[PDB]
């Protein structure tokens, strides 16, 4: 799809089994969902946002399906106020910025 | 112009006789800048992203130039520590999400 900005650009993902809306977030390196159940082991990382630097959870390899492409993935899940997807996700599905 | 997401997508922007780099961000509602003093009036508000709340100053009508459009557009100024520039302006410069 060719998506315009005027509305937040939020698209489906499954993500651990479930579908969760995330949005598409071009000044995100990485994938931040709050509170997912996500199975196996992890390690901290540390992630700066607007407000300052917060400690999250780094799943490593993670079987996503975005935009209909089945990958794995990095996901990162902490506290933040949107589920996002980030660049690491949008590159291996192939996204693009134009103008 | 068609911009892969592997690099972190930034472009410069002409603002109140500066010239700053910017993030191209679809996951920001609305341009937000650190360093920069601009005249007049203008009303506080709260964004919200991880790590919390920032307090900015909103101006409204604010001429910048980016990718070589001149336009007026709000501009939040308050202490991010990444310049970004957000829906409201990429929506002026009609960029658009290609996957
Ligand atoms: C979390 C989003 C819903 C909102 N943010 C925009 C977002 O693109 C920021 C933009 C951003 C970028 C760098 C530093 C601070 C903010 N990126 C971000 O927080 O990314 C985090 C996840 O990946 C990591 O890589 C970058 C920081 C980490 S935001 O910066 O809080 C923001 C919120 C409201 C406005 N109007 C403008 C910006």
């Amino acid at each position: 799809p060719q998506i315009t900005l005027w509305k937040r650009p939020i698209i489906t993902i499954k993500i651990g089994g479930q579908l969760k809306d995330v949005l598409m977030d071009t000044g995100a390196d990485d994938t931040v969902l709050e509170n997912i159940d996500l199975p196996g082991k992890w390690k901290p990382k540390l992630i700066g946002g607007i407000g300052g630097f917060v400690k999250v959870r780094q799943y490593d390899h993670v079987p996503v399906e975005v935009a209909g492409h089945k990958v794995t993935t990095t996901v990162l899940v902490g506290p933040t106020p949107v589920d996002v997807i980030g660049r690491n996700l949008l590159t291996q599905i192939g996204a693009t910025l134009n103008f």
